[PDB]
């Protein structure tokens, strides 16, 4: 069975949380997901294999902090440098250098390719859920655990969250009454996350959520506001954001996109991000 | 003051040491308890919030509304998000949802439902007469005092008790109590909040009391969101209920809000208007609240 984390792990502050292994002082990242009084344990134990990939935060264990008056704690490796969303927020002009966006986007795609190959959909790709280590490595938070929880109807799948990263196919309407979706929905999210890095927020961020939900299936694909960006960047965004998912490139195709595939300054970019992380952290 | 955005220092304080989490607080000058919802805000969020305060209407205290005491900013260091405090009268006897959950069988007698529903409509009438829409009527946002008073949640610019599932103004929320007109759908491109949306939610809340859950509780939220504008209005599953109750439900849940009754008309509906056992009901509610604290 799954334990209560007391005396094993404790929450420090939020970043997903900074958590601490109580007995050893080792740090961990803790994804807190409310849950309903078993088979949670089972899925985690199937999926945890997958978290070993370098671009996914490795699973440490899982715990539930009971109870009515429940909460799942997904414990994973600590990424000291915080989320890419915090990075952009703490960056002047709320925008990252294009070649930083190329590096980070590729790392996200490598992590996703790993899940997708094994028929896992992440379902929650956004800047908030992509973390950085001190050495500026890029790791996805979660690896299908929250995806499985969003499946079950019940008292802990009663809310619709933010719509800004949702692909068109995820949003029901009369020609799409069953909100049919697959792994390619994660790639639309990656595109939205790339804009997030470029502009500081996803498109439609200033719109009422309900209205954004209405506009996504009906508006053309979002584009970068500014023309300062390269043709290759615009092209990468276009690929992530193919309106009809049936024609959207897969993860392996996007990994071959010139924006992603050709990064002659990688070593330097990592060095720049590392320094930027230091200068900008709060 | 319900129109300025001050530091809460020396006006309100937390007594009990999460985003949108509600804490027990205290009015500094009078010692009167309060419920304090605390939220991180960026600098930009602070401008948005100032604007929403200008948009707020003026209305008096009301026995069926948990008094909104105002909005405040708790300063954090430069580079760090400040805190928004939304301050409300303290109601210590839980929500109507807690009430249902603590009732054996998770269901309420019909005369309890009439009583509570009436109190809800009275709060709503006060808001509506003042050109205010509540926007979030559900069992969770209707509170009890230790005196068994029924009070609508009012955090001013926010209408919910539980912690916001995401950053303010960025999440869709739970769809179950939403009227059709507030759901953007193929035929409703401009999601209408109208005062009558609260009356639909009121109807849903009465089913919530009668059955323990809102209609469509067996659907994933996104599927429910799709269904609500498309389905005919929901109904009570059981036939055990009085004709009056069925008629009240049907009154609240008129599909087209333009053809749905006003609060004043619903307050005259026999199910609401004729409560021969209300004195007993209140007594019964108070005993229930007493038993529970034990
Ligand atoms: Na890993």
């Amino acid at each position: 069975s799954l334990r209560d984390p007391a005396g094993i792990f404790e929450l420090v502050e939020v970043v997903v949380y900074k958590g601490r292994h109580v007995k050893t002082g080792q740090l961990a990242a803790i994804k807190v997901m409310d849950v309903t009084e078993e088979e949670i344990k089972l899925e985690i134990n199937m999926l945890k294999k997958y978290s070993h990939h370098r671009n996914i935060a490795t699973y440490y264990g899982a715990f539930i902090k009971k109870s009515p008056p429940d909460q799942l704690w997904l414990v994973m490796e600590f990424c000291g440098a915080g989320s890419i969303t915090d990075l952009v927020k703490n960056t002047k002009g709320n925008t990252l250098k294009e070649d930083w966006i190329a590096y980070i986007s590729r790392e996200i795609l490598r992590g996703l390719a790993h899940l997708h190959i094994h028929h896992v959909i992440h379902r929650d790709i956004k800047g908030q859920n992509v973390l950085l280590t001190e050495n500026a490595e890029v790791k996805l938070v979660d690896f299908g655990v929250s995806a499985q929880l969003d499946r079950e109807v019940g008292r802990r799948n009663t809310f619709i969250g933010t719509p800004y990263w949702m692909a068109p196919e995820v949003i029901a309407c009369d020609e799409n009454p069953d909100a049919t979706y697959d792994y390619r929905s994660d790639l639309w999210s990656c595109g939205i996350t790339a804009i997030e890095m470029a502009e500081g927020a996803p498109p439609l961020c200033d719109m009422h959520p309900m209205r954004a939900l209405f506009l996504i299936p009906r508006n053309p694909p979002p584009r970068l506001k500014s023309k300062k960006w390269s043709k290759k960047f615009f092209s990468f965004i276009e690929g992530c954001l193919v309106k009809n998912y049936m024609q959207r490139p897969s993860t392996e195709q996007l990994l071959k996109h010139p924006f992603i595939r050709d990064q002659p300054n990688e070593r330097q970019v990592r060095i720049q991000l590392k320094d930027h992380i230091d200068r900008t952290r709060k």
